[PDB]
């Protein structure tokens, strides 16, 4: 039974415990010990470790990572402390299960890169939109030829949460103590489904823009410093062409990440906020040609262990679930886990690429 | 002075009350429920599923998990057949009970156990997941705020082709001695959980019904299958409203499609629980923006920041059964009626073998 | 020599008979339709509209347009209550006849045009439009071909909220002598036409109706509402096939919303007249790819082809007319049958006033 | 007067021009312009078609129908490849001229045929289809009045699979000389008057492209296909906000999928011609009620209560042509401006062609 300690108590944090409490219940095997949470204030850390089913909480996390029942810790605090609690936690040789992002810069995930290395110890990030049943599904018909060879991607990651001018500055919305704006909330879940589908990125030529420049702070405007929205072309490795955009402030829009793979065969077309729809063009006899909506069931990689009948929807949280067993069986050597802090680091240089290109107007290559 | 959790069986239902007790105080705060026994055959199943489960003992004996004096409420999630006598003897033994749909395979049944329930002074509940998704709760606010004025008329379906194979085999559960109800009972009573929660109690019942597939693979010959495949029904309810109604497990390339529809003096709501994130809105409006609204499940929706505080995040269908244990832990804790107990569970008994009478006799039914 | 048109009525459907008219040949080739007679009221208005609809001359006496000797096709688009009067003397006059619904108000008056359209020995048509378009005669095509395998299912809607807003002023379409009807004669008929193509004859029904919205303002007072806001039933189909069909003129936010799908035992179609551009077809398939198609308009559909080579250029309500239009030109010539003549007509009156019979007495109606 | 019409070219636009002028008056009142003549080869071809079009007489000799004294108009739909030919002898004869996108195979072209238009006093339009939407024109007028506040992004696309199928054979329109460019000329065009239409016109792009399938059939061998099958573009608008745009005739599953999106400070508008009858308008709202609108078209849209009253009966493709038809036609009587004429049609053709420019230098084009 594996030893965890999860370090955040907040959204991504309660999505961890859940995922960790039901991983043996979907998957099977032995349910993990959760030994030990950490948070602040110390009372806060009590009262979640009660209700999350944790041994015991914490309000010194250094003290939970180096904690000899603990073999694997999840890290779901502010991205500025990724690094610090990610090193901690493979130095005390523990696996590490690490929100995005890795870091704020790209000197500071490298360092984590050879860190992870060094300790001989499993890391995965978590770009949970990987794990859906319909992504799955979209990777293995890919694999199978389903749609032939990929001639273009198209992707998007559309939210509104800064559409609002009146919403407050924050030290996030800062290039230093916050690192990308839209290109690091919503761009690097983008990069891990289109990496996935068309495989690594070559170059980039991208535009960005701050949309909402002044924001209330304190009884005064403070400055935006990041990204509202960008927009990239794409060549991949592979030689292939692909369009690629982010923004926080597209009104309508709560978890639009939408793709499309074009082929020489077929299409395949996805959005997240229908997460349990895959829609695949193959030509067909003209009478009855058209796209198909595959609806999310146990033919979809994972759905089985959720549920036994098809169109029972797949939710948010039980990709997180996925994300836990992938971990669970990378630790027991039973398969690898992507992506790894050298998948990772990769990922982390393509968004700061895309902003690189975007300050320069000048290509980027990799 | 946490709850001590019996769980009964381990399929379909059997797994997601299991997730659901597992995750409920991870959601819902509080004290999470102890899981003390899982009962379930054989024994080497109740002992390896109770292991991964997270239960401190597998039984082959349901018997035994009943009475376990460190259980507090009962999961039953077995066939239709044993519903009554499993309910009965938890309720004699003293403890709350989760029983998935139905209440039982007749009404006679359904009534010897709410009697049972009334007198037992336990909590019950009936597992109507469908009742819980963040949409369907948002819709039932919208109509008492007055979203779309005066209800006048409902459309509810309810389609699945688990049964459209001719050559999936017979089963005792095809039988009407057995098997009780068809798609009647294993859809139209999830249909009707939502229908009356919507528009009220039924007064009358007009149905027909079909079997489409007749005699299936029986051990090398044939046996025939004794209940309906898809029944329709038009509905008056008490208000004196008008409704359609249908099930069917036989109506190919859906697999969960409970859609209804309810029409309104000053608007419409429309829902289809395979796309169970949207629920669709019409409300007059000035002509050059006049439309339907598509409302994505968010956080303003009754249940879902419990899950997550970011709308379009995607509830998820076992979500709803997390949010069903949580309304029977707090009914349990006196802090709020659990919906439905067996008093509102034998009345929906009532409409759904009050269609399938109306359809064998060709006459409406009355309530 | 080119057929010879007369139009009754410049109303809105009769503007949608003038469209198809001038474009049939442009479509379907052959001869372009004479138009040489328009009549309405009062006469400035048909000498106005004449012009513009590119018709030789307009007056006011339909009785003269119909006897006209250069006309050998008559399209009726007035109101409800001049029908029977106006196809009559079209048959009489050994003209044939383009009808928009219904035959007449009542099933006795459709009668006796049912019998003068049998004794003219002229091709009779009525305006079901729903029944022309290329996704809905794709549906039918594969049906019969065994997409689906057998029916063993039907659900049809027809909702629309043209009446839905209380505040909108009572009129005489509201009252059973000269209305008819409510959503049953407006769009009921309209689903019956589409359901009988799709499952073949009714056998029975048993149906529920309701005013929901029972006075309206009139003259500063309020007036009742006589005919139905809304109508259901359950069908049994001589085929045995057992069906779901409802109608509403106050269903709120549905503006053309004629719904239906035919659940079958080898598949599902699924169309709604909301998107007529859209035929949702499902059949088993492997498991990884298993789902219904979206199958998008385009050349492979009949009729679609006279209109555009390129599929996904969407057909429209109007174009439903032209097809309708070379339907009836192409049986004049006696090279194919247009449905539903005269008798087929009668029958669809007979089951909309069957429902509302069952409506009112709250008993089964049998039509065998 | 009614207005004497020369159609030049029979294929899928001609049809379409054919259509359009048939019923224009129909639609929109006035005296129906005269079909004087029909201009193809053969002349068999032309005769026939003449026929069936209602066109006064069919030729084999295009200068016939720019010269005939009773034509006013030129509706110019034939390949791309004379266009500036024939413009510009309808120019030199006094005609107006609905040409058919696009201007020229070439800037330099184009920029001649502008100039011609400016020296000849007569009205000149080029077929923008998919500017004469109902939906579209709606969506033009809702972000006028500030319904989505400033506009702050536009992502649009224009997808087709007529070229998917890589057996299809090597025609001249696969060259760079006899077809000018590829997608970029056939779909991109046409999205750069949508989304010039939206956003106002285009200050820079940068571009790439691809030709998916390089060499095709060739009457036993196999020739080079010298133009793109796909190509992509960041944009800045002349108002210095952002944009994404790409077309492909090799992106399978896709018959007529231009789709578009203006993303502003107070909402977002979103269409798809392939449900051409569908605007989704999203504004800020009631955290419970809030979502996008799904707006069906209908009498509320520009142009649409000239084919119909009642909304949700699907407006077709070939009723967008009409619509165009009576743009000219109110040019023509000095009543209203049509868009685009020569000259704005030169800025679409050097928005294209400079995309094609920028793919090929690895340069941005920037347009003064």
């Amino acid at each position: 039974a594996l030893g965890v300690a999860l370090i955040g108590t907040g959204f991504m944090g309660k999505c961890h415990a859940m995922a960790w409490r039901n991983v043996a219940t979907a998957f099977g095997g032995l349910p993990p010990r959760l030994e030990v949470l950490a948070d602040m204030p110390a009372d806060k850390a009590h009262s979640l470790a009660s209700s999350f089913g944790f041994a015991r909480g914490t309000a010194d996390w250094r003290e939970a990572v180096s904690d000899p029942a603990v073999d694997v810790v999840s890290i779901t605090t502010p991205n500025g402390l990724h690094r610090e609690m990610a090193e901690a936690a493979l130095a005390a040789g523990k696996h590490v299960w690490l929100e995005k992002p890795m870091a704020l810069s790209v000197e500071d995930a490298q360092a984590m890169e050879a860190a992870a290395r060094a300790s001989d110890r499993r890391t995965i990030i978590g770009y949970n939109y990987t794990r859906s049943p319909a992504f799955r599904a979209a990777v293995d018909l890919i694999a199978e030829g389903a749609i032939g060879r990929p001639i273009h991607f198209r992707g998007m990651y559309d939210e509104d949460y800064m559409a609002d001018p009146d919403l407050p500055w924050s030290w996030a919305l800062t290039r230093k103590d916050g690192g990308l704006g839209a290109l690091g909330d919503l761009g690097c879940h983008l990069v891990s489904v289109m990496v996935s589908l068309m495989g690594p990125v070559a170059r980039v030529y991208a535009q960005a823009d701050t949309v909402i420049t002044d924001r209330p702070h304190q009884g005064g405007t403070a400055r935006v410093e990041n990204e509202d929205q960008a927009q990239a072309l794409i060549r991949f490795a592979s030689g292939t062409s692909g369009e690629f955009s982010c923004s926080r402030v597209a009104r309508g829009y709560r978890c639009r990440l939408a793709w499309e793979v074009q082929g020489t065969e077929g299409t395949l077309r996805f959005d997240q906020e229908r997460m349990n729809e895959l829609w695949l063009y193959q030509p067909g006899r003209p009478e009855i040609d058209g796209f198909r909506r595959i609806l999310t069931g146990p033919a979809q990689p994972g759905f089985a262990a959720f549920c036994p009948g098809g169109g029972h929807n797949f939710g948010f949280n039980e990709q997180k679930v996925v994300e836990a067993e992938m971990l669970r069986q990378a630790i027991a050597g039973r398969g690898k886990a992507w992506p790894d802090f050298t998948d990772g680091l990769t990922i982390e240089r393509v968004i700061h690429g895309m902003a690189t290109s975007a300050q320069t107007g000048q290509p980027v290559n990799f």
